[PDB]
DNA sequence: AAAGAT
DNA sequence: ATCTT
DNA sequence: AAAGAT
DNA sequence: ATCTT
């Protein structure tokens, strides 16, 4: 399938080739950082072409936002469906430590998921599938980077910001979490868990529905959410209550 | 001087060069996507070489953050010198057509401006300069082209997300305006004027001193500034009264 | 964690 | 990291 | 703009 | 665009 297929690619394009440095037309690389600032955006670029080879081969269209602070990075469908709409966005994080728990800002909970056509290429009611594409980096030790630049030949001798790089493709509900990934800028926040429970996909909510009502009703602060829900848990005892 | 060196390397480079992908270890290159996101993060790596170019040239340190929350993009200092720092940061924005207005973020003004050692890599107080290198381009429309891969002997081939780049390198407080740059994220806003006005400093602060008792001294919404300042004039007839 | 930095 | 209405 | 999206 | 304490 469509999913199936692009998961396949994911793979297969992330363990042969690894990204060094940006390049002139003119020859000239220049190294890159390590911050996530610099690789969030590298993997995204390093994604596009692969997301619209494997569309493209399933007769689906791909459409990249008009404003910048839209969301989804990637709009998937048939000209034929144009209301079996397939969302998939981008999102990046880092451990220090293979082994590690991560957790990812997974986007707002305050635009589309509450108005329809808020921040959305699309009204949210055409879509009927959201991919979070999800890439984990292992940070390098060395807190200084290369500071010169490099030319076609030198290729081999450009050190790599990252020590290793693991990617998975999941739906967004299943590993959305309970707690706020972000204060001021009310983000979603994923499940605190290791790799494998992000491509298994080893969630807290029971449903997608459970997911969108959870955060439909999140409130900002902790000291609104005291007197509502702070967590699942809470969240279950409140629809008990008669959500209230 | 170190100043005069950096603005015309900076604008050397800019014109001889013209960024195009991302390249892997492997020879494969992935094009650029034409949003800011994108491009503020391949203009910061594109300056770094440059900047640590000239700066070793003047016998001065440069140094980047350890964590990713922390001002300035670079500092420099002389090791006979490390009470009198230079601080860089790299800011970038769009246009569609050129000679539009244009306008900026600069940056916190709750954090190290009313916190002397809040995210920020260095106290405040040992900087004596904070400069801004703004790129400004003009944003073109994504072709089909730019979805798929290249290879080195394609180089000139890659379509270019941007259609002329523009460089400037000018102090933070005479480019800072009077109205926030961003709401949620407490941002600083700089003038709202035409690339020239920034190149040759046509601000509204008449010194530094100014410029940080405005901006230490801005409520963060128009509510609270309501009864205070809301802009240049207000504030000046605010400090007239004696602060209140 | 929550809140507020980049 | 900065954009939109 | 100011406020709230990414 | 995510991160840090
Ligand atoms: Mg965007
Ligand atoms: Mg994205
Ligand atoms: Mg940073
Ligand atoms: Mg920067």
């Amino acid at each position: 399938s469509l999913r199936s297929d692009l998961i396949n690619a994911l793979y297969d394009e992330n363990q042969k080739y690894d990204v060094c440095g940006i390049i002139s037309a003119e020859g000239k690389i220049y190294p890159l950082g390590s911050d996530t600032k610099v690789l969030s955006t590298i993997f995204e670029l390093f994604s596009r072409p692969i997301i619209n080879k494997i569309a493209e081969k399933h007769g689906y269209i791909v459409e990249e936002p008009k404003q910048q602070n839209h969301y989804p990075d990637f709009t998937l469908y048939k000209p034929s469906e144009p209301n079996k709409k397939i969302a998939i966005d981008i999102k990046t994080t880092y451990t220090n430590k293979e082994n590690e728990k991560i957790k990812f800002t997974l986007g707002g909970y305050t635009s589309f998921i509450r108005n329809n056509t808020k921040n959305i290429v699309y009204p949210f009611d055409q879509y009927i599938a959201h991919w979070i594409i999800g890439y984990v980096y292992t940070r390098v030790a060395t807190r200084k980077s290369s500071l010169k630049t490099y030319n076609i030949n030198e290729l081999n001798e450009i050190p790599k910001p990252y020590k290793g790089v693991k990617v998975f493709l999941q739906d967004k509900w299943v590993i959305a979490g309970d707690l706020a990934g972000s204060g001021n800028t009310t983000n979603i926040g994923s499940i605190h868990a290791h790799y494998k429970d992000f491509v298994e996909g080893k969630g807290i909510f029971d449903s997608e529905d459970e997911f969108l009502d959870y955060w439909r009703n999140y409130e900002r602060t902790s000291q609104l959410r005291n007197d509502k829900y702070n967590n699942i848990s809470e969240y279950r005892n409140w629809i008990y209550r008669g959500r209230k």
